[PDB]
């Protein structure tokens, strides 16, 4: 980015202006996972983009996952799994490990990366200041709803206390664990938690970092790649999508139907994908709007 | 506490008044460890006492340890230790485990206990919002200062951001990990960190929960138990004390010399020891003042 | 309270916690009269309990009476009384004396007692900053409503200005005099004024200090002493109660029906009765709730 | 004021402008006593002028006396006086009467008069919120300093809490009683208290209402009437002035030497003397400045 | 105003009190034009009266015209006019001159005059901070509505930003130019703009300075001069009034019907007419109220 | 900017981050003149860049000139000039025209351009709220200091009121006219005024838009173009520079010596020069630092 003429650098920056205006002073919830979480270059760029948003007066809120790190630690601890369908059962023991890995390892890495740019990141779970609660969820397997232990969905969100934190200039980094109404902590799917946080905070956008170019309606036909789709059309397409994309699409559906103006499935394998999706018209991601 | 006449219950409460006046609106830093951390009755009472202080308009700040929980997890993970003197060397690997256990397990338990009473507790480390930094420390072994890895002392404290948190009505629960000036996270001894936080926050008291009645000057002579001692006298006595008491005494010395009006070594095996030490004249603990 | 074991002192304090949580940040209106007002030990303890509430972050508001002090001063001044039924007629002259005694003597004593603990108490009447107004009341005598001069009921309350005063950390001590809509100051019964202030301020509790154990439904049968009663049941019982208890019961009825969660008739002859009633389950008083 | 041409009414108002600019947002302490306190027309006009200042964004603070009302009440109560020199001895009994008359009668009348114009006036003594303290004073009689009981001078003033009250839009009406360092309430001379309040509050002016045209240097020579004098000249003249003027002059001296820009001795027998002195160049009063 | 006795000066000031109470803390919009704008004595007095209101805690907002100054500058620039009916057509060129004269000359003179008394005046147009917008208006000529270029009516007003300016202690001086919805700046009649600003700001009064004694219903019969009239009566009279008075009357109608409590047509040829109309009962102006 | 690969657009934006961090929450004063003021494309881009800074949480303050527009209007009005040396004498008449052109024409155009992006721009002069004052300046001609009328330098700046305006989210657009201590308005050179505003506001940068690539030390040698120079070196070079560059260089000297961290002479003929200079390392401008 050095031989590139200076009048072209100017145009690239100037074209950010309409999106800076759209997002100034607004909440943007970003689900962070996949290869954006595992490669040092993609990670460092993600943390820089969070600092970028913050130094534009945008209020990012990061919700992270960590499925494979949990599995890796359970295997290290010799904790034998129980599986119903394709789901590990989250016993009290598995929860303790999940919480310890998500909050004490995965979230720590991102907090420190972001904080290389300033005193921005702060880690939290639903446990802290009772910021949100969980309700136990069942899963459908072989056509029957089934209990797989201490896993849940976001129940209620302390919207005011959460926005107080971003008003202090902080970037919350959320590990998806929260107590139920009896104080018993559950693990929440990070994609669904991200949609719930976006709706509760009145976010202007929900970004979903995934390891794909975007939503293909007829995978693997390359021409089936769509760049914008409405919730009604997308809900009808949901039964036909691969297993990995369903939670990302359900998230976008719940968020946009919940009033979030747009949710985006963007390619987490692209360095600075957040900057590309937010401040550029050239993203490969797909945008979900209501309709 | 039922056959006890009602006019005696009244006198007990009324005698709390001078200490409520002393502490209203003031910061009290509490080092929490030992059996107060491991027994369910002592723990639940500790969490209730933190809620008590908060519902009196006192601002508690909890600094916790977790030495044995770390050791237990290292053994579970099969991480062979290296030892210089009696000190485990904190390699990058051992740090990751220490941080994950302290922040993702030990701190979580206390946060949830306290939060059974309200949205009070919030967990943090020096990493979050760069709340404090560490400087690597050496230890003296066989008369020579020696490096034992990523262990440090508190360097600087973001006093303003920390007090903003208690001003929100929060009870910080601090896990003693913090980055050095290069962003590399160190493990800090919880006793020393507690003294450093007390001094930086202008705390009115530092409480040190330990598993002993109090400071014995000539252990094990029962009559050597003292109830108040000045920093000058206590510094001269420090070379003669058992190994377990030195860090607790050094903490009290640094805090009180640092301007904290008093530091207290109190018996963490007594249910509601905090209430006893703060709102009663009948504590067995020992009080350190400057002189 | 010295030979009493330390673990019992701890339990007494710890059992205050649920009521500290209930009252933190809340308004508590206390009608103060009777022997609690005349004996030096009961008085000093009352003032200490007001300071106690204030140093817990509770907002006490004190409404005081002074019937007998007024009578005593009228006799000293040689002011001959006029009586309709059992009621002294409050001429302009009698009002001046009542106001001067209530505000310039009785209220002064309590303000100074409370202020021995800090800059808390502040005296006021409805006259000051037009904090409340009066409407002239008649009384029923021999079955006919009758004018007995410048006596009234609370008309309107400047809720906002009153709460601004407690927000400053002040403890208002209210002498029950207030202007009517024409600026003419009336004397208001202190029991009824206390209920009116409680309702207007959204108080969490109304305490009525009286010189009896509590409400007896069939005085003097000792077993008729009740510890909790609903407003509907109590309204039906009101025509059967002794003359001294009627104003205290009407007060509790108006307050609780007015939305105050509970009103309490407690024994003002018990040292620290406020502490006993608020922070203990062993009070002899009776609690009024809606039903 | 009806046949007077309209262009003359305009000029009178327009000439108020430089003094409105001088006083906007500033504290003005007014000592109120004499015939301005006893005649219904002068009183009602005084209260209106206090409302005038308040509705210009000026912050009046009223300090009142009441010597003769106290004497009258003592005689009504049959309280025999003890006299040293020309001074009544203020026994505990005489204090109670003084406080009750000053705060519960004299201050009440002014509060109600002012409040006919709005929720402005609020009565206070040094007792309330420990707004100020007293130190016992002796008097010189026949050349020897002598104790005459519970009479004092203002010791310390809670400047911040007092200015908080005027910031709320209130007009404090101060009765000059205050506790000493042991909580024992003393009666303070109202002229001296007014000067002390002016200095502590950083008042822009001190007004002293008296029943004379102004300072005569060689009473009763009519030409000895001066309209402005400096503190140095006036201090030298003080030993030669009549008994009634000394406290008013000592007050002006202490205030202006204390940094109050000017103190004024104005004729309280003139209806609306405050308006005349503050917003007009035609006052008969005398102005004291430093020099 | 020197031989006039001092007790008469006092009465004049004291009679201002009810209107100071009415206006304290309230917005007063003043249309300023005519001879009040062109004579140095009337101008300087107008600026002083704006400073007077400000130093009483009243919030004046000045809307100014400048018709003849515009004409004079157009003639100096040799800009030939086009006229439909009696209306100059406001071409883009004529607008530039109008804006430059109104904002860069006429408004500057008033700002500087007012600012001789303090940092009060601040000049603005609808362009600044998009404080208000315009909508293009047509005029009726020979019975047909006709376009006369870039002239409009106030469309929307940024009420909040405007009141923020007066809350800072500023006196806005408004030049009536504002952009339409496409950013194209229009010239707005100053009388109509003044009524629109008064209604949008919730003004307590609208003052209309004109070069006449007041509204004559049957000009030139001297007895037809009315001092107060309701909007319904005045609307019926509007078709019968001289050409110069129609815009002033339409303004008062729109304002008072828009909820402004009263609008006043006052004689701008009287020195200090504002002071006379606001703080005196002797104004020759006419008051419009709803009915 | 369309065929350019998306990973290059990302890198351009990401490289803005260190300068966004440097400028977030900081004041940047921009002198705007030259061709950046006269060409529609350069102007519209300048206004967009001001909106860009504002939507990043940067606080721009624009100081504008307008020399040639003034000359053009004087010629249109037939105002014959008087010239001493090469300086037009600013008579009272010439000032009125200068003020009317600068504030009522030139500043209006920029305000409206900026406001196409939001309610940002607000026009002001030193006259408004007495935001700054002028002191009359002389010029040196043929070796003698000479009066050329109502031209001056910035004297004092109301730093607090000016920063209150940018705190409201406003972008001040300053026309360089201000009253002297006697209220007489002077015209101030816009380059010098810009440096004075930067120093008084504690600006982080001063940008000087000019119609040259940057400072040439040995014009017209192309290799004499420097990209960074210290104040000491640059002061020594000042006597050797062309006439047009002297005011721009004196400005940078006064600002940087006045404590402004850096002042920049940048090429106003480059579209989006502000974006290029601030958020890019590829600017042709020259940076002045202290040394």
């Amino acid at each position: 980015i050095e031989a590139l003429p200076t009048h072209i650098k100017a145009q690239v920056l100037a074209e950010a202006l309409p999106w800076l205006k759209q997002l100034h002073g607004k909440v943007v919830v970003v689900k962070y996972g996949g290869n954006a979480m595992t490669d040092d270059t993609l990670r460092r760029a993600f943390a820089a983009d969070m600092a970028f948003l913050r130094n534009c007066g945008i209020h990012p809120v990061v919700v992270h996952g960590g499925g494979p790190q949990i599995t890796a630690m359970l295997r290290r601890l010799g904790i034998e799994g129980d599986f119903k369908g394709g789901f590990r059962v989250t016993t009290p023991e598995v929860l303790d490990v999940a919480r310890m890995v998500l909050f004490g390892q995965v979230g720590r890495e991102l907090v420190n990366l972001i904080n290389a740019h300033g005193p921005y990141a702060v880690g939290i779970t639903g446990e802290d200041a009772q910021l949100f609660t969980a309700v136990r969820r069942s899963v459908t397997v072989d056509g029957v709803a089934t209990d797989i232990g201490l896993v849940g969905d976001v129940d209620q969100v302390n919207t005011a206390a959460m926005l107080d934190l971003v008003a202090a200039g902080r970037i919350p980094v959320v590990s998806t664990l929260a107590p139920d109404a009896d104080g018993v902590v559950h693990n929440i799917n990070a994609d669904t938690a991200a949609a719930a946080v976006a709706e509760a905070l009145g976010a202007e956008k929900l970004l979903m970092l995934t390891d794909i170019d975007g939503l293909y309606t007829r995978w693997p036909d390359r021409d089936s790649l769509v760049s914008e789709i409405d919730t009604g059309t997308l809900a009808q397409l949901l039964p036909t999508l691969e297993s990995g994309m369903v939670p990302k699409v359900e998230a976008c559906l719940r968020a946009v139907i919940g009033g979030v103006p747009s949710a985006h499935i963007i390619d987490g394998r692209v360095t600075h994908c957040v900057l590309v999706e937010l401040f550029t018209d050239a993203g490969t991601g797909t945008k979900v709007v209501r309709g």
